[PDB]
C-alpha cells in the first residue's frame, strides 16, 4: 500500500532515463572550464530552485504528509530539501563516468559542476559511488527518500503525527525487505540503509557551506529563494 504510493511519487518526480538531454554535456576539460564564473554560479542557483519545486511536488505525493499542518509541511520540506536533492541526484547519477543527472534530465560532467558547486560536488559524487555500491532497489529508495523528510524536527506543531508517518514508512521498508529477501529479515542491510541518512545530512551542511561562501563572495548574489532556504535551514 505505502510502497506503491512512494514508488509512484518517486517515478512521477524523476526524469525518464530516455529524455536525458546531453546537449550541455561537455567532457573536454579545456572547454569544460573557460566560462566566466558568474554564469556557473547562476547555473548553480537555478539547479537548486528547479529541484526545489520538483521535490516539493514529490513531497506532496507522500501519503499522510498533506494532512499535516501547513507549517509542519513547510518545516519538513525546507529542512530536508538539501538532503533530498543530494540523495536523488546521487541515486540517479553515474559516478563512474563522472556524469551528474539532475532532477530535470540535464546531464553535466563533474568538472562542469565543480565551478559552481565547489568541492561539494566531489563529496556528492563520492556519496553516489557509496550509495550505488549497495544497489538499493526502487522500492527501498522510495522509502529512504520518504524517511529523509518525514522525521523529527524541532519547532514542529504536531510532532506525533509526523512520528506516526515516519514509523509507518520505516515499518513499510522493513516489511518490503523482509518479504523480498526471505521470511528472515536483513537487520544489517537495514541498518546500513538507515545509516545513509546521517551522511546525507552532512552533505547537506556542506551545501550550506557552499551557499554561505557564495553569499560572502557577493559576485552572484543568491536569489530570494536561496536566501530564504539558507536562513530557514539554519538549525539555530
Ligand atoms: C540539511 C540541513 C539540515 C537541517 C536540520 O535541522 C537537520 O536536522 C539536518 C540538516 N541537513
Ligand atoms: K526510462
Amino acid at each position: 500500500s505505502l510502497i506503491s504510493a512512494l514508488v509512484r511519487a518517486h517515478v512521477d518526480s524523476n526524469p525518464a532515463m530516455t529524455s536525458l538531454d546531453y546537449s550541455r554535456f561537455q567532457a573536454n576539460p579545456d572547454y569544460q572550464m573557460s566560462g566566466d564564473d558568474t554564469q556557473h554560479i547562476q547555473q548553480f542557483y537555478d539547479l537548486l530552485t528547479g529541484s526545489m519545486e520538483i521535490i516539493r511536488g514529490w513531497a506532496e505525493k507522500i501519503p499522510g504528509f498533506a494532512d499535516l499542518p501547513k507549517a509542519d509541511q513547510d518545516l519538513l520540506f525546507e529542512s530536508a530539501f538539501l538532503e533530498l536533492f543530494v540523495l536523488r541526484l546521487a541515486y540517479r547519477s553515474n559516478p563512474v563516468e563522472g556524469k551528474l543527472i539532475f532532477c530535470n534530465g540535464v546531464v553535466l560532467h563533474r568538472l562542469q559542476c565543480v565551478r559552481g558547486f565547489g568541492e561539494w560536488i566531489d563529496s556528492i559524487v563520492e556519496f553516489s559511488s557509496n550509495l550505488q555500491n549497495m544497489n538499493i532497489d526502487i522500492s527501498a529508495f522510495s522509502c529512504i527518500a520518504a524517511l529523509a523528510m518525514v522525521t523529527e524536527r524541532h519547532g514542529l506543531k504536531e510532532p506525533k503525527r509526523v512520528e506516526e508517518l515516519q514509523n509507518k514508512i520505516v515499518n513499510c521498508l522493513k516489511d518490503h525487505v523482509t518479504f523480498n529477501n526471505g521470511g528472515l529479515n536483513r537487520p544489517n542491510y537495514l541498518s546500513k540503509l538507515l545509516g545513509k541518512l546521517p551522511e546525507l545530512r552532512t552533505l547537506c551542511t556542506q551545501g550550506l557551506q557552499r551557499i554561505f561562501y557564495l553569499k560572502l563572495e557577493d559576485l552572484v548574489p543568491p536569489p530570494a529563494i536561496i536566501d530564504k532556504l539558507f536562513l530557514d535551514t539554519l538549525p539555530f
